């Protein structure tokens, strides 16, 4: 029932990315990013309970995924400092957002699943 | 289930529903004999394709019939279908998740293998 | 001016994939694939001069990228036996086809660029 | 040719993305982004002359690909506000960097092709 959930996959090992730092920001009135939520992916590669529907108000959100630390913890030098997704949430009604990221050392793919 | 298929649509930001999936096994004469079939559910998943008893070791081909998916939406695609060919259960029983992300002129596939 | 090009990229080293075997098969009237063209990607991970425009006719073509040999040479055990792309070519006129593939050990993505001469 | 190049592709129509705004930033000493370069994609979806070797110095760069405006011009409402790539460049000597982005309305994949001249 979480409005926002983040799923991270490893394309080199073919397993969920475990213990990946995820930071969520909201755009402020002065075009600044303020901290909104944080967490780390579980052993299933997904992060639940980031925020409730009461907090998850309409705005422009930034989901920052700390891919650099994850690849460094595996002894791999990556290219991107981080993989982050900027999107507008709850523009027309509350929706449940899933941010799926597929990670490689020098490339990444991200897709969104938006439902009601 | 030891073999699961998940399909996602990168154009509409939703799971791909009612997508035909056909599983083949390479025979002794390099021939693909039918093994399992189904269609993705409302969540874009295909459950209960096989059981570990009959999911013997061998080369398996998972054909995701993408062209029929796009024609039912009014889009003329490029690929005739998306096919994933892999060796399964070579070094002991495993659980396989085939994930595909579909675009009219592109697609990406990934696999998650977990030791039970 | 070749109407069929194959470009292959590596998503792990962030470099073009070099010396990747690429086999092109054409579908016959009895639902089997018969060889049409073959070659290996160059130092820039590209494959030009596969055939000629007149020889490249309407039909269903299969491009197999032998990714498993690429990963085994690199010392990585992959998941996919190969990356095969099957498409209908020249359905409504002579087009130029570029097949681009991005490779990871357990995943890959492919795309196509189609232009009208 | 140029130390920085951007390639943008469109996976919905299978053609290069034409006239796509690309912005390049450089991180300042106070952890702020200062403008570095900008341009629009050519007929082949490429950016050239965006910078040369001596301007393109070691640092943390942000390549912002304005995908939202591209999809609106096509009558498509996208998901991401932009495609946004942060990386460190020339940390061990000058390199040629090619950013390649494949765009879909609700997804995008980006890859880098780093070469040593």
């Amino acid at each position: 029932k979480c409005p926002l959930m983040v799923k991270v996959l490893d394309a080199v090992r073919g397993s969920p990315a475990i213990n990946v730092a995820v930071h969520v920001f909201r755009k402020a009135a002065d075009d600044t990013w303020e901290p909104f939520a944080s967490g780390k992916t579980s052993e299933s590669g997904e992060l639940h309970g980031l925020t409730t529907e009461e907090e998850f108000v309409e705005g422009i959100y930034k989901v920052e995924i700390d891919t650099k630390s994850y690849w460094k913890a595996l002894g791999i030098s990556p290219f991107h400092e981080h993989a982050e997704v900027v999107f507008t949430a709850n523009d027309s009604g509350p929706r449940r957002y899933t941010i799926a990221a597929l990670l490689s050392p020098y490339s990444y793919s991200t897709t969104a699943v938006v439902t009601n």
